[PDB]
């Protein structure tokens, strides 16, 4: 970059949005939800754009893309409660596949479970992760590992869950032909038909991610993310984009405490437990020596590094955020939080099952909401106009 384009992203980067007590977070938050229910309350149906792909058309269901669950075995009932709202609300007019992976053997019945509650024709795969793909690696001291999360309180697991789907997924071999994944989870819900090919509405718009949600995440799990996160970027300047979400970084206003807590990061993050992501991004080079570079720090294991954090650092750092698309006609719900749009008076796109712009049932975690600064700040003008 031009020295004085990266001096000045640089700059940004080492200062908070907003400065230091010159404004009340709790009139931040009620601008924030106020800025949210306009978008909320707004009438949409679909994207504005020209090249959708209907149900049908020659390119339906010709991307290469995979809906993905990472599942246990016990999670059967409710990844098929997933499964079933999502081909209700969208797969069953598209036929993407299905690719399940875990880190333990999938039994039979799981299998077959899954493959009695979708049509005779869907595809369906299911893989193993390797061992060595998502335990805790050698460079981990596990008595260092088992000190910090004596403190911390976790589930090793859940660790080497966070990491997977960080920085390896993407290379498993079934993931190898995909472009495209839709990350799925158990037990969500979805309420609003989607009638035009999402991975294709992806490719055609130059979209690299798609969220629903967008939140705070809880700082303790990542004290050292961000400044070590920092360090990366001085020592990769190049890996920057210049159109990166950087203020969405940088948001203090809101909650002020996560900001302080990480030393310079709002902790706003997409909640990838839904995620449509162009795997090109993750498998290129900024994000891979990212996650090289955050695998050498060991915070995946000394402390919590979520995959959420971790995507949402890497794509706001190093993408255009015009790439970065949110679904706002996805209707979502994962609990505690649901993301439900409005629908023209006549139509019945939505079933019905959720309360427009009602973010959550409690009010204590509308704080929790970062929605509110990406809308204000990392929305290109394509973004604020497509729906
Ligand atoms: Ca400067
Ligand atoms: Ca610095
Ligand atoms: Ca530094």
């Amino acid at each position: 970059h031009d020295a004085e384009v990266l001096d000045s992203i640089m700059d940004r980067l080492h200062e908070p949005l907003y400065e230091k007590d010159t404004f009340d977070p709790n009139e931040v938050l009620a601008e924030n939800k106020q800025l949210y229910e306009e978008f909320l309350l707004q009438e949409i149906s679909e994207p504005k754009v020209d090249n959708l792909v209907r149900s049908g058309d020659p390119l339906a269901g010709k991307a290469k893309g995979t809906i993905l669950s990472l599942v246990r075995n016990s999670d059967l009932e409710d990844i098929i409660s997933s499964i079933q709202q999502l081909e209700e609300e969208y797969n069953k007019n598209f036929g993407y596949p299905y690719t399940f992976l875990n880190d333990e053997e999938f039994t039979d019945e799981f299998k077959d479970g899954i493959k009695s509650i979708l049509p005779k024709d869907r595809v369906v795969e299911f893989g193993t992760i390797g061992p060595d793909n998502w335990n805790m690696p050698d460079s981990i001291d596990r008595e260092r590992y088992d000190q910090e999360m004596d403190k911390m309180s976790e589930v090793e697991s859940y660790h080497n869950m966070c990491r997977f789907y960080s920085k390896e997924f993407y290379h498993h071999p079934l993931l190898s032909k995909y472009k495209y994944v839709w990350r799925l989870e158990p037990n969500v819900n979805f309420y609003c038909k989607i009638n035009y090919d999402v991975f294709q509405f992806m490719n055609k718009n130059d979209k690299i991610y798609g969220f629903v949600l967008n939140l705070y995440d809880s700082p303790q799990t990542i004290e050292t993310l961000w400044t070590s996160t920092m360090d990366f970027v001085e020592e990769h300047p190049n890996y920057l984009n210049v159109n990166g979400a950087f203020a969405w970084l940088k948001d203090n206003s809101q909650n002020p405490k996560n900001y302080d807590y990480t030393q310079g990061y709002s902790t706003c993050h997409f909640w990838t437990n839904f995620e449509i992501v162009d795997l090109d991004f993750l498998r290129s080079e900024p994000y891979e020596k990212y996650m090289q570079y955050l695998e050498e720090k060991g915070g995946f294991y000394y402390e919590r590094w979520g995959d959420a954090p971790v995507r949402s650092l890497a794509l706001a750092l190093f993408a255009d955020k015009s790439s970065i698309h949110w679904f706002r006609d996805i209707g979502y719900h994962h609990t505690p939080y649901t993301n439900c749009p409005t629908c023209p008076a006549d139509s019945d796109r939505c079933n019905g099952n959720c309360v427009p712009g009602k973010f959550t049932p409690w009010s204590d975690l509308d704080n929790q909401n970062c929605q509110a600064t990406w809308i204000r700040h990392s929305m290109s003008e394509e973004e604020l106009e497509m729906y």
